[PDB]
């Protein structure tokens, strides 16, 4: 049977999640909701099975899952992408726990209204934070050496939100400037964000500021 | 040699970590640093070897860590507490992002300015988030079944503070509220919380409003 991802029409938590699923090149099918549908979620969000009713949520024979990480790293999992072995496993959840502080970064304030006089007082701690990756892949093709793992998106995704908050922030780190590139090489995910599926804009909710 | 787990003098995100070390009974040194000591931090924060410097940090010859869940995550697994098989190891991350949904819901209002105006907005769909659980701990003795598992204390913690802001809070969730005792009945733990090793509070931080 064909697994089945859900969220909104927006690339919040969820986008990561296609993109390993892209790069895995498996077949799934997406269940949307748009802007106003919220009832059809509020319907359906205790029928189908969920221990714990969120968004995003995923669904195949085995497991019915719900918390965006959980789903990432399962469909990751299940192709030994995980690391077998304590060290490297802990190793992947340092890379995870990071690329979800420049990401949660926006998000916070995204929404927190008055965005502008906030977005500052980030934007001049995010150099102690891209730098570590400047510095990381600075001898590693992709976060974690040879081989993409998933945080390898989840960044790629964090930098592809802030060339939107100040286009430049990133120059100073070509590593990373360039590391952005060679993801958009990997031809499976070219096929895709040059495709009909991928959803622009937005970033947030259609509320955030 | 003896293992380097380091944070602030508060409970935060190592609160848990710390208990999930204590259940195991295992041997360790703690590290910590006061409201003023932010320099000797600011410090040794790139003298020690983390690839992505923050607090708190887990050393131990094999690994130095950063990121609090990357942390707990190798304690555990260190243990095989972790389930060995994708599905049961994608459940035990469903538990873990939800419980921290819960914590990650009174730390963006508490760093925000005067919560008294980004409280209960929250405290708002707080409920079905407490609720699930309610729900899953009817016929489970632990969020998991028959074991403790990591989720757990995570769980009891994001309890705990909960209380502190309106006590009566956990009042049409017996299970739940009958839960925490459940696991400061564990004789390990109770060693713990009576001693002078625990620290009483500020359980969030010195910053709370
Ligand atoms: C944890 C604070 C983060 C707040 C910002 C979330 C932005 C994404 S939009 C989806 C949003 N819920 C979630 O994302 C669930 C959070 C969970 N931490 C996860 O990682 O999946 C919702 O409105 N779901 C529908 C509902 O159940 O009300």
């Amino acid at each position: 049977m064909s697994p089945i991802l859900g969220f909104w029409k927006i690339k919040g938590l969820v986008q990561p999640t296609r993109l390993l699923l892209e790069y895995l090149e498996e077949k799934y099918e997406e269940h949307l909701y748009e802007r106003d549908e919220g009832d059809k979620w509020r319907n359906k969000k205790f029928e189908l099975g969920l221990e714990f009713p969120n968004l995003p949520y995923y669904i195949d024979g085995d497991v019915k899952l719900t918390q965006s990480m959980a789903i990432i790293r399962y469909i990751a999992d299940k192709h030994n992408m995980l690391g077998g072995c304590p060290k490297e496993r802990a190793e992947i959840s340092m890379l995870e726990g990071a690329v979800l502080d420049i990401r949660y970064g926006v998000s916070r304030i995204a929404y927190s209204k008055d965005f502008e006089t906030l977005k500052v007082d980030f934007l001049s701690k995010l150099p102690e934070m891209l730098k570590m990756f400047e510095d990381r892949l600075c001898h590693k093709t992709y976060l974690n050496g040879d081989h993409v793992t998933h945080p390898d998106f989840m960044l790629y995704d964090a930098l592809d939100v802030v060339l939107y908050m100040d286009p430049m922030c990133l120059d100073a780190f070509p590593k990373l400037v360039c590391f952005k590139k060679r993801i958009e090489a990997i031809p499976q995910i070219d096929k895709y964000l040059k495709s009909s599926k991928y959803i622009a804009w937005p970033l947030q909710g259609w509320q955030a500021t």
